[PDB]
């Protein structure tokens, strides 16, 4: 079981877990209260396997979309944040925590796609996805592309799909709805006909992918690509001066990417809860906190207003979190699994040709809501 008196936390090896080991100094300094951090390999599947006996760390760090399997298996406590405390995050991040209309983990940081453009060769990056043809054919006279980004993962071509009206599964209030799924409805049929469009009129490549897309952007070959905060760090700024900017809009309505909310959860067989709520809220979930992991290893856009209000100093932060709250929450729910593998068919089958994108999208529909 759990050693009750100490904290045991868990996070990935993409993370920084050096600076949350600093907060974690900085709790012992003030309670007496030792901090463990650890990144075990795959922790993700180890968790449930050691929660599921009582063990395991008191808190895990994972992206919310897990959580909603570990809160289906009753690993995660309930939160007990005041209101005052739930104030201080932007609201959309507490529907990220939310399983079953519980408060299952504390939000920490936000991640949604943004458009990526090279100053030298766009300095003004077009607002719509409309202008985007006449900007290839412009570009494509002096050898370059408008655009290029991974069209074969659904997470990607989505926030297009999405921004006429389609949607994963409809959230009311603080639940989602497994009957009402909008993958085949009148705004993802005309995102996914754009979408086929540029490929027809050879503006994108039916083949692109993360890696084609990544190594054009950073050559100078493409104007622009659609990438999230974990791709800066590889940005070749030896050859390009880039800019991070809201997504286009299409038909006049913003692009909406799905949002990953970096989230903290505490063990349902911690004994030592209070002590978690304590660092969660008043060490990390501050300013300082926040600042501390974060100079480690950028966390992009964060839950916390206080503090995102000073990242976003940062236009490329700034930019995260205007496509975040553009955006949908992924979500946590079982039936998103059938979502992933559907709708990334039906985008493949529509670009190839091998369906049309009313059958392709009539397909991934009907297999969502079986």
């Amino acid at each position: 079981k759990i050693e009750e008196g100490k904290l045991v936390i868990w996070i990935n090896g993409d993370k920084g877990y050096n600076g949350l080991a600093e907060v974690g100094k900085k709790f012992e300094k003030d309670t007496g209260i030792k901090v463990t951090v650890e990144h075990p390999d795959k922790l993700e599947e180890k968790f449930p396997q050691v929660a599921a006996t009582g063990d395991g760390p008191d808190i895990i760090f994972w992206a919310h979309d897990r959580f909603g399997g570990y809160a289906q298996s009753g690993l995660l406590a309930e939160i007990t944040p005041d209101k005052a405390f739930q104030d201080k995050l932007y609201p959309f991040t507490w529907d990220a925590v939310r399983y079953n209309g519980k408060l299952i983990a504390y939000p920490i940081a936000v991640e949604a796609l943004s458009l990526i453009y090279n100053k030298d060769l766009l300095p003004n990056p077009p607002k719509t996805w409309e202008e985007i043809p006449a900007l290839d054919k412009e570009l494509k006279a002096k050898g370059k592309s408008a655009l290029m980004f991974n069209l074969q993962e659904p997470y990607f071509t989505w926030p297009l799909i999405a921004a006429d009206g389609g949607y994963a599964f409809k959230y009311e209030n603080g639940k989602y709805d497994i009957k009402d799924v909008g993958v085949d409805n009148a705004g993802a049929k005309a995102g996914l006909t754009f979408l086929v469009d540029l490929i027809k009129n050879k503006h994108m490549n039916a083949d692109t992918d993360y890696s084609i897309a990544e190594a054009a952007f950073n050559k100078g070959e493409t104007a622009m690509t659609i990438n999230g905060p974990w791709a800066w760090s590889n940005i070749d700024t030896s050859k390009v001066n880039y800019g991070v900017t809201v997504l286009p809009t299409f038909k006049g309505q913003p692009s909406k990417p799905f949002v990953g909310v970096l989230s903290a959860g505490i063990n349902a067989a911690s004994p030592n809860k209070e002590l978690a709520k304590e660092f969660l809220e008043n060490y990390l979930l501050t300013d300082e906190g926040l600042e501390a992991v974060n100079k480690d290893k950028p966390l992009g856009a964060v839950a916390l207003k206080s503090y995102e209000e000073e990242l976003a100093k940062d236009p490329r932060i700034a930019a995260t979190m205007e496509n975040a709250q553009k955006g949908e929450i992924m979500p946590n729910i079982p039936q998103m699994s059938a979502f992933w593998y559907a709708v990334r068919t039906a985008v493949i089958n529509a670009a190839s040709g091998r369906q049309t994108v009313d059958e392709a999208l009539k397909d991934a529909q009907t297999r969502i809501t079986k």
